[PDB]
């Protein structure tokens, strides 16, 4: 139902206001203004859903907030039909926190089999306040008021990065376009609502490992963006007695008029003394959880709360859990084997950072953006926290034995690899193995999210325009040989990493492990004996799902599919492996197991005796190491032939 | 001109919006690159730097560029040939000037023009309610307004409590937030600085540097009395600028342009302000060297003029010589300093260092904190730490002065008796002699003169804002004196208040009390006939007051804060009375000299060989030391007779 989709709209307005605008029939009303009557029978089913007060965000990492979303979605998910779901939504909407309501709805599309996440509205069209700076939203309300007066039905407002921080004095602001990318922040929301740590254990396959894998890829790609910008790779925030050097001022205000808290430079990670105090958590508490978890990783087993020991291995027996998954569930934490011993490090860390401006709650303040999944990626400290988290996972990966020859062997030989950018501008054909990136404006209709009307009959639409990194489509072709006498199935596994570090030194195999990111991992049609060519288009990538919002549901943003690269051209490894055998691979499918038994990111998450990626690949005929150049264009038209006039004369052959 | 007063209204709206609402005839209009007044080139050429301050930021009173802009705009207003022309100029420039700069210039104009009276200016909270009322409350008002209009309701009242801006149970400084955030006190601060701006043409005020000292000394002293009433320790100067400011402050204020005031976390360093542009920066060690230079001048008894000559510092001046306290004040503020290059601009810049300490290198595109503006700075607990430092500099200077000689303290009139009596305020209770009370009472004002709450033009909506204030009953005092001479004698009575005991319960000696004395009433009497006379003064006549939520207009110590809070059990205060031989006193009069040649606060700002105030007063028949008790009532009706039936028995005589 596009009737269902309407429930996402105008989340800060009453159900009556939404219903009036949309011609939705309402259940009985009463005065709390006009508010729906909440049937006692429905209320009895709602668990803790109503316990979260209106006027604050959904704090996804907080136990009480997550339980409320889980409790509300439970009713939505268990509704006997979509018509009944629609009725329950309409009835409860006036009585639940709006962000909790929205989170529960999105989660419901992932959990219900008769709903598709691709049919949910793009998050920025629903909660534009989460992605657009305070001053721009305020400027839009102004422009709307004037437009209505002068009988203008449309207005467009826009902004630029030059307006939320000063790059010339703040190196971290150089990558704010990427951290603040509305599609990336929405992807983060989708990931956590598709794979919430509070999910009933068993209803996901390898969710702890997927937590590791998606965030590993998120951190790796961030670093590629940093290298593209002449920044040093992100440093883990691991010594928690050192103040967080780089603060962050989000410049965001919620639809309830609540401006998000900021964090000054040089703020300490401090004990959170909650209200009530008995709900508090402490830095040395998190440190001891970390100590316990490091011990378990180092000795190769966790202790179950039931007293038994659980082996950690990424070479499991049939029916045994993967060690990476067990560590992930313990670290997030989700379905931990022992909450009392290993704790809740990653989630609470978000809340410590998000409350660090007022950790003893003396000043009656809001949380910072680290406290919410749809905003946390904006903050540079997100990536310092996740580099720490990825370090824990890599610590575990290093305890695993290298893949054996048999574990890496394959029947298919990889013979060649070529990458070709598609046509994107007249009179230019990209040389082979060269990819480009550039900035392009995108515009969306914010009136689905914010009611800009002064009075009922006003006809006003506010469009919001801003710049996004983007790239032309590209394809690649893998040439393989099947030397056997029968048809062979294979999975192609393709990963990207920069060739050089920030010092210009070639990264060895060990260092590259921290960088490999998924380009495309998929099964081919059966390969006939002999030579075959397999061609994939960038829009088909395993990391994508299926107008400012190209891909819907849970998807790595298509516009951030290619790292920025540099004006001179930046060199990347393009690793290809042929191995014997519609949702984003980063997101998984709620109702299906991970098909592939190999660990996520295989084979490039384990140590090797080989010193270089070159030496590693040379050992295996089913692996090939290709190379591409990625070039950022400040002015895309620069690729065009310039006249003989205006042509530049070079001092040293090239200029 | 009540048409003049209208210019203060709806400061965030266009001139067209104001004129339309008020039926003001407009000059020619045009469309800016909406309807805006045409600004005559002839007027523009007269405006100096007034137009250089962009719309959308506050007036930053301590900043030299902002103050110059207010001075430049007010100049045109003040020099206008008539009030009709003044109104014309105001109407014409309103669309083209920063609104806070506009308002400041207008208030200053009432002080500076002889045909205008500051008492006729609107109360500041009715003009800029956003400066005094929390963000959440203004936003709640907008919501209540929208609903009211829809339901044909022409009036709405919103209110709030201190429990909503900080948590007293975890933040001792919040216990005195009611006083620091008192809207009348903050308005008084605005008035003081616009009546006595440091940028005034030198000579157009008498002893302005000394008045800067004196008003702030009284402001700090009264704050300390409020702290003692609340079982808080007296305020500590912020003097070692290497130490982070322990107590932060989150103002919870948002301007009418939607710009939320910056906050300051606990434990924030006082840091170099690297301005944009960088050449406009100032540095902590720079301020420290100005301080070193000033301490030196104070200690050796002279300042060095920028012309190379030395200027003696003395509070015993020759006729025609400046007062040392005045010279120090002008150097410290700074205002008409003898040597800007040597003594600097310590006090003003310190406000800006503190106000920008959340982002001192301007990396994060942020706004200033409340310390940057005169109408908000008093809210911040650090205001009083900064002013305790400032008062310490002034006291350092006062201590270099020789004690008053017998001749300087002698008088013809003898003080025989002193009595204080609270007026009637509740039926069936008469206050015992020498007992004063305080309690909290609500006050309400109409905010619709400041904020346009209309959705569309024809809406009839008024938003009242209600909140609690400290208050006290009227009181009077009577001084019994004797004139033992043979002719009529005129005298000035000088009455000061200070607590008797410090925070440790120890009797404060003479030296300690110097830091506490605050003006109660200083005034000249009618000539006193030979023999005995009784002089009775009502509290509403006090010299510290000027002449409905806003009792006294123009520049006045708040009547509601005239009496320190006191305690539930009753707190004891010295009430010092001196008879000396011959429009708030804190504000002075713009056009007239200080009539009294004695230093402000005489004789209780100099050292004495006498150890106690008792010993000091006993030496002089024209001085008497009285004592009063001040008792705060949580519930004012508690003073009433209770039913014999309901009285509870005490274990230890009293309970
Ligand atoms: C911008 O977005 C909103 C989507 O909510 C559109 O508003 C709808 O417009 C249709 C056609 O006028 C109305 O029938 C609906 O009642 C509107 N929905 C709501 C909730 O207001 C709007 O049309 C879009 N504007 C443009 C230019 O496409
Ligand atoms: C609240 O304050 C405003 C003063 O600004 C009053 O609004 C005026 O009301 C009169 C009478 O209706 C109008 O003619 C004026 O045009 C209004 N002025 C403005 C600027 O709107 C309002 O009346 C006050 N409300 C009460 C109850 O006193
Ligand atoms: C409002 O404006 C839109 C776009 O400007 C126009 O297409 C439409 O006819 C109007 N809608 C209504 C209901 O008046
Ligand atoms: C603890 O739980 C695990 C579940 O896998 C089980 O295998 C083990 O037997 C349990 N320990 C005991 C002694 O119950
Ligand atoms: C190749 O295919 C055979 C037959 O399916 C399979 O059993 C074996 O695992 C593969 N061998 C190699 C060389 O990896
Ligand atoms: C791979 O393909 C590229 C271009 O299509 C070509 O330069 C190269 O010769 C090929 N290598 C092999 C082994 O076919
Ligand atoms: C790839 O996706 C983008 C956005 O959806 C689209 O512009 C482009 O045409 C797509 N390419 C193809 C051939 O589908
Ligand atoms: C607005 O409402 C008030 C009462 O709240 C009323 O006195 C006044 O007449 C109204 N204004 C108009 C123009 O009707
Ligand atoms: C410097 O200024 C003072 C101010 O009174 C004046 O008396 C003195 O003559 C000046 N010094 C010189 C040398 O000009
Ligand atoms: C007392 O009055 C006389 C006459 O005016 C005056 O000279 C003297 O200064 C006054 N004060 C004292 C203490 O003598
Ligand atoms: C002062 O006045 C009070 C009350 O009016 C009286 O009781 C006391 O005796 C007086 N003292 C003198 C010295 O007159
Ligand atoms: C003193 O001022 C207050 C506030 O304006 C007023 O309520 C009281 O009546 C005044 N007292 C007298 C007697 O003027
Ligand atoms: O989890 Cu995805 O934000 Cu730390
Ligand atoms: O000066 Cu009155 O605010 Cu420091
Ligand atoms: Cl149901
Ligand atoms: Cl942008
Ligand atoms: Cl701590
Ligand atoms: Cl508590
Ligand atoms: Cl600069
Ligand atoms: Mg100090
Ligand atoms: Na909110």
């Amino acid at each position: 139902d596009e009737e269902l989709r309407q429930l996402f709209y105008l989340p800060y307005e009453s159900t009556s206001t939404l219903a009036d605008r949309l011609g939705i029939q309402l259940p009985p009303l009463e005065l709390s203004t006009a508010v729906t009557v909440l049937d006692p029978e429905l209320k009895a089913k709602l668990g803790s859903a109503l316990s979260i007060p209106e006027g604050i965000p959904f704090f996804a990492f907080n136990k009480q907030h997550s339980q409320a979303v889980k409790d509300l979605s439970k009713v939505f998910i268990e509704a006997k039909s979509l018509n009944v779901l629609k009725d329950v939504a309409i009835m409860v909407k006036d009585h639940v926190n709006s962000a909790v309501f929205l989170a529960a709805l999105y989660h419901t599309y992932y959990e219900r089999k008769d709903l598709s996440p691709g049919d949910t509205p793009p998050l920025p069209t629903v909660l534009p306040d989460r992605f657009v700076p305070t001053f721009i939203i305020n400027k839009a309300k102004k422009l709307a008021k004037s437009a209505i007066i002068n009988n203008q039905t449309e207005v467009v407002v826009e902004w630029h990065s030059d307006e939320t921080g000063l790059s010339s004095r703040s190196p971290e602001h150089r990558v704010s376009y990427w951290r603040e990318d509305m599609n990336l922040n929405s992807f983060h929301w989708h990931w956590h609502l598709s794979n919430p740590y509070y999910i009933e254990p068993g209803d996901r396959d390898r969710r702890g490992e997927l937590f590791y894998y998606m965030h590993h890829n998120l951190v790796a790609r961030y670093n590629m963006e940093r290298l593209s910008l002449n920044l040093k790779p992100v440093k883990a925030f691991e010594d928690w007695r050192i103040p967080v050097q780089d603060g962050y001022f989000p410049h965001l205000t919620t639809g309830n008029g609540q401006e998000w808290s900021s964090r000054q430079d040089s703020t300490f990670f401090q004990d959170i003394r909650e209200i009530p105090l008995v709900d508090s958590n402490y830095v040395s508490q998190l440190e001891m959880w970390r100590t316990h978890l490091y011990h378990g990783i180092d000795v190769g087993y966790l202790i179950h709360e039931n007293g038994s020991y659980v082996r950690l291995t990424d070479n499991p027996e049939v029916g045994e859990d993967y060690g990476i998954n067990l560590v992930g569930e313990a670290l997030e934490a989700g379905d931990s084997v022992n909450p009392d011993v290993y704790g809740n490090i990653h989630n609470l860390g978000h809340d410590f950072l998000g409350q660090s401006h007022d950790p003893a709650k003396k000043h009656s303040t809001t949380s910072g953006v680290m406290g919410a999944v749809e905003t946390a990626v904006r903050d540079p400290v997100f990536f310092r926290w996740h580099k720490f988290i990825d370090n824990v996972f890599h610590r575990y990966k290093l305890t695993q034995p290298p893949y054996t020859p048999r574990q890496l062997s394959g029947n298919i030989t990889v013979l060649n690899v070529t990458v070709q950018e598609e046509h994107w501008i007249d009179d230019y054909v990209s040389p082979e193995n060269l990819l480009h990136t550039f900035f392009t404006p995108k515009t969306f209709n914010s009136s689905s999210g914010i009611d800009f009307r002064l009075k009922r009959d006003d006809n006003i639409t506010v469009h919001i325009k801003s710049n996004f990194l983007e790239h032309p489509d590209f394809s690649y072709t893998i040439t393989v040989n099947n030397p056997t006498s029968d048809f062979k199935r294979m999975k192609l596994r393709i990963f990207l990493a920069p060739k050089f570090d920030e010092e210009g030194v070639k990264m060895n195999y060990a260092s590259l492990l921290r960088y490999w990111t998924e380009v495309d991992v998929f099964e081919t049609d059966p390969i006939a004996p002999g030579i075959a060519y397999i061609t994939r288009h960038s829009n088909e990538s395993s990391i994508l799902s299926t107008t400012a919002f190209a891909f819907s549901g849970c998807s790595w943003p298509r516009n951030l599919q290619v790292p920025r690269g540099t004006q001179d051209g930046m060199n990347f490894h393009f690793f290809v492996m042929a191995t014997d055998v519609s949702s984003s691979s980063f997101c998984g499918r709620p109702d299906q197991p991970i098909p592939d038994p190999w660990p996520m990111g295989y084979p490039l998450e384990r140590r090797s005796s080989k010193a270089t990626i070159e030496d590693f690949v040379d050992e295996h005929p089913n692996m090939m190491l290709q190379e591409v150049t990625i070039t950022h264009l400040r002015d895309p038209s620069s690729v065009l032939r310039r006249p003989i006039s205006e042509r530049k004369e070079c001092l040293l052959f090239t200029c």
